[PDB]
């Protein structure tokens, strides 16, 4: 009875995609002037690759939704080129002896922390956007995976916590059959895309990401308002003549 907030209706049978995020470990430690040179080439040249991710995924957001989304990312990309926010790395790198992570980090903290301190849901909810073009930073100075959601090969449908623009603006809806997320917002992201796709979808899950798990065989009705987690071949059976005759319908 997984009642959620409902974004479209329409039944659909596929797969579990769950989404899930290794956490990641900063480097705290003090490293010595004589590898501060690497630091700075790593996050230097590093910089050629973080900057090479968000203009792909720039494009992306241009080449999937329309230039209309591409000028949102575009100035997210002068933040994390900034020179200024870039001296202050630099710096900290050589005068408190910081890891181009650890360094990288304090001005994140700041950035994110400091836009929490407004009252607007307008500013507080970009910290949000900004810290999570942290997060990719770091993925990159430390080489760590990155989430390729852009990689699907079979129909099958998405679960996760919450995605954001940037998640959005490269996910693939070549092959994706719908999209179940943990947000109650009347107004979350992931919904103005069903909205506008008039694809069905749901929002309010809540706690599901906690009770399926990756190639399970989920089954969306979007009718009664409930997902079934691997039904009886008799309510399958049952639903699959009449789901169809709504289809007619």
């Amino acid at each position: 009875m997984i009642s959620g907030i409902l974004a479209s209706p329409g039944i659909a049978f596929g797969k579990a995609l769950l989404l899930k995020e290794d956490e990641i470990v900063i480097d705290r430690k003090k490293i010595s002037a004589d590898q501060v040179d690497q630091e700075v080439e790593r996050f230097l040249s590093g910089r050629a690759k973080a900057s090479a991710q968000l203009e792909t995924i720039k494009t992306k957001a241009g080449e999937t939704f329309g230039e209309e989304k591409e000028a949102i990312f575009e100035g997210h990309i002068m933040l994390l080129e900034d020179e200024e926010l870039e001296q202050e790395i630099i710096a900290l790198i050589k005068d408190k002896h910081m890891t181009a992570d650890a360094a990288a980090h304090e001005v994140i903290e700041g950035q994110a922390s400091a836009l929490e301190e407004l009252d607007d849901e307008y500013l507080k909810e970009r910290a949000a956007d900004v810290r999570d073009i942290g997060k990719r930073l770091l993925r990159n100075i430390l080489g760590l995976k990155i989430i390729d959601l852009s990689a699907i090969q079979d129909e099958v449908i998405l679960v996760a916590a919450d995605l954001t623009p940037s998640e959005t603006a490269q996910l693939n809806l070549k092959k994706v059959l719908g999209f179940i997320t943990d947000a109650g917002g009347r107004t979350s992201h992931t919904s103005i895309m069903a909205r506008s796709l008039e694809l069905p979808a749901i929002v309010g899950t809540g706690s599901v990401t906690s009770q399926v798990k990756n190639d399970d065989y989920l089954i969306l009705d979007a009718v009664n308002n409930q997902v079934y987690v691997n039904p009886t071949n008799e309510v399958i059976d049952k639903m699959r003549a009449v789901q169809e005759q709504v289809a007619s319908e």
